């Protein structure tokens, strides 16, 4: 939460290709992204698609959704910030 770095922000990535078809039905498509923007699509799509239920315990659910297939979740609260992240490291590639 607290103990993540500012830094993760700026990291660039490649979306695997799964990542990407959800990413290229809320953004403009490109080859490379910034976290940043990796994080704000996702968000963009689960609001979206009313995935998430604020007033529910903070849950994402994803169970009837291609953001499940990604992730390997039913569900998921936006309060696990390492588990999300680690959950989005898994669908792509850095790039330095
Ligand atoms: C449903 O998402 C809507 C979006 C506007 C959002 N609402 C957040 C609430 C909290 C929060 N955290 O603690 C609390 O009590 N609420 N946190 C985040 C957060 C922000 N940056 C880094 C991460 Cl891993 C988490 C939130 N997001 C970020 C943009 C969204 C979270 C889900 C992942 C897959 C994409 C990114």
């Amino acid at each position: 939460g607290s103990q993540i770095p500012a830094s993760e922000q700026e990291t660039l990535v490649r979306p695997k290709p799964l990542l990407l078809k959800l990413l290229k039905s809320v953004g403009a498509q490109k080859d490379t992204y910034t976290m940043k923007e990796v994080l704000f699509y996702l968000g963009q799509y689960i609001m979206t698609k009313r995935l998430y239920d604020e007033k529910q315990q903070h849950i994402v659910y994803c169970s009837n959704d291609l953001l499940g297939d990604l992730f390997g979740v039913p569900s998921f609260s936006v309060k696990e910030h390492r588990k999300i992240y680690t959950m989005i490291y898994r669908n792509l590639v850095v790039v330095n």
